[PDB]
């Protein structure tokens, strides 16, 4: 990354959210001037959001008019992560998918694009590097949101020199992800966010976790942590209209997600696992090395370590975060 | 195409203009029992709209809930032909562009998206077929929104069985194409809208033909009716998730389309001439051939005659039609 955010005056979009907080922790503690965070709450939980003097919550849209026009040219670094969280509520509507994920970028780079302090401007792209992308297999509204920002990235560079780095990662996990965060989404992943956290929690109940197809599937999971170092040294030293892969390198099954869950949690209960074959089954992190310095070496068990030890020590908040969206899940 | 559409109800989004009008007197020539126009004459004049028993005119966008709401499954086939006309007026106004480019395709496929009756919904993509793109090259909004219309139709289709089919043009030339339809959009264009319609009009008015850069470039022209028979032949025929290039196949030269155009309207002026180099410089129609049975097969000489003809028997109205924007066009 570096020290070139010491003292600089950063906005957040969507800094209230698993990432974004922990971005900002990471920002305030490499000694920003500002954090501007900009979060609407819709996944996201107010207890992520720091009561600091050097912290401004707008509890606003980023597509809100006002807040858009009443923005100033006093940003040096811009970091957009918001989005409308995740795949299965973006299929359940599409429209509040839109609203929340696609126009979100289009107006935030339309204010931006005269302004003059901003030396990078950071978008969250989701998961070398290629510019190619095809219209198939794009499985829900997210994921054409998603590029959709990357064509809006390129465009507000080519054209107004808009100084963005797309930063592309995926399968992150780690302390400030908390199940239920925010309001119901439609969908029971409102909840069940992602598999760690949703690991973490039923192992810390003692519960069997529920392993999808002896969880052959393999990801490359990346500590939050890392990905907000990445996300800094994008801003940082990312080249203007590029795009870097912000990965691990390294792959974990589910079956092994949950067995190392289990051991660190003590969670003695049985792993419906299979063995993983040719057929059953990611972004280089060379880009990144190589440009910027970058690397996330926190490896899986580490990381895991620490999201456990932060699920234990707030399980009753979080609980009863969970437990807002009781007769949503109970009517789904 | 077909008389498959003989005795349908067809809606035409955007069928007020341009294309639109041309596709809606053909479908009436069809026989088709209703075609229902929603168009917000951002870009068109009412006078394209004919008032006939058959065709019900809703002067809304599309994007409007109420009018979407309002919408009942009694439509055989949707031909999505809106836009925010053109370039040059989506980079002028992004946030124009998008409402009226982007957000029409969603919406109305979002409402059409459990409608049992729908046999076919052509969308007019803009310019064999591959449904691979590239970040790069989106010289506009305007771009970005066509490509953006690409995903949500194949999108639509995978999730929902919506049955579209992309129909990709461009340089389309002919009778219905009025220069300074509509609203002041940001930008001269909104007048001089495209070559051909600038070149008849300033030809009939015996004035030199601005050729830019020797008239080098060339394009693929289409004549309007074999557009309107091409979506028509999409309709019919095309295959649900598909896409066809609807095109010509023959280019021509911005100086031969000039001069072709100064001898049919008899202009006795220079023009700036210069020869084509390797360095100065298109969609196969054989898939539409093939599967559709369908060839656009009006020479540039002909189509441009029928243009001429309608341009000099309209000279006064769209006279008129340009006229109000001569206060926004001395502005800019
Ligand atoms: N977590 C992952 O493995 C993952 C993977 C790939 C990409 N991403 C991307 O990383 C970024 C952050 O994701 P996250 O995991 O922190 O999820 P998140 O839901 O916790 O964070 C998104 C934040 O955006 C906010 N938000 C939603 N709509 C908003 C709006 N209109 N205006 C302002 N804020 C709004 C939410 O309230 C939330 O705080 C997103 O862009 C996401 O697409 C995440
Ligand atoms: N003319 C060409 O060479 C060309 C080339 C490639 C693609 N296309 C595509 O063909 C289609 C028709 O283009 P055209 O040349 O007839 O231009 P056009 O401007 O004449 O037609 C677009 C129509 O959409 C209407 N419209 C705009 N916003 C609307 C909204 N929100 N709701 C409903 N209607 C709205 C306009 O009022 C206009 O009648 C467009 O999708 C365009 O992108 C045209
Ligand atoms: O309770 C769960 C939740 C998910 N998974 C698995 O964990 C993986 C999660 O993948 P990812 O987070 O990348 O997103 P997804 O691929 O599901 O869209 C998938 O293989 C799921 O089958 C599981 O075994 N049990
Ligand atoms: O008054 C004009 C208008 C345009 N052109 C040329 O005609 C072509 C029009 O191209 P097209 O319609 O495909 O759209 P464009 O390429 O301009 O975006 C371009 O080469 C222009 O230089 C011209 O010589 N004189």
């Amino acid at each position: 990354n570096a020290s070139k955010l010491a003292n600089t005056n950063v906005m957040v979009v969507g800094g209230a959210g698993f990432v974004g907080s922990n971005l900002v922790k990471r920002l305030l503690e490499l000694g920003v001037n500002q954090v501007h965070v900009v979060d609407n709450l819709l996944s996201a939980e107010k207890i992520n959001v720091p009561d600091h003097p050097a912290v401004r919550f707008s509890e606003t849209s980023i597509t809100d008019d006002a807040l858009l026009a009443s923005l100033q040219d006093e940003y040096d670094y811009v970091f957009h992560l918001a989005t409308y969280h995740g795949n299965q509520s973006s299929i359940h509507d599409p429209l509040a998918d839109h609203e929340n994920n696609t126009l979100t970028t289009l107006k935030l780079y339309e204010r931006l694009k005269h302004f003059k302090r901003l030396k990078k401007v950071v978008y969250s792209a989701a998961g070398e590097e290629t510019d190619i992308v095809s219209l198939h297999n794009n499985d829900s509204p997210y994921s054409m949101s998603k590029i959709f920002g990357e064509f809006y990235s390129v465009y507000y560079h080519k054209q107004h020199q808009l100084p963005t780095v797309r930063a592309r990662f995926q399968n992150v996990y780690g302390p400030g992800e908390i199940l239920g965060a925010g309001r119901w989404r439609g969908t029971p992943a409102t909840v069940w966010r992602n598999v760690t956290p949703t690991f973490i929690y039923k192992a810390l109940k003692g519960m069997p976790l529920p392993l999808e197809n002896g969880g052959v599937a393999t990801r490359d999971f990346i500590f939050v942590e890392d990905v907000a170092n990445g996300l800094i040294a994008c801003a940082a030293d990312g080249t203007p209209g590029g795009v870097y892969n912000i990965a691990s390198g390294k792959e974990t099954s589910i079956a092994d997600l949950a067995t190392k869950i289990n051991e660190i949690t003590g969670n003695n209960t049985e792993l419906d696992r299979l063995p993983k074959r040719p057929w059953d089954n990611f972004g280089s992190p060379e880009k990144a090395r190589r440009e910027l310095g970058f690397s996330a070496d926190v490896s899986i068990d580490d990381g895991l370590r620490k999201t456990i030890e932060w699920t234990k020590a707030n399980l009753a908040v979080i609980e009863q975060i969970m437990r807002k969206h009781d007769s949503a899940l109970a009517t789904y």
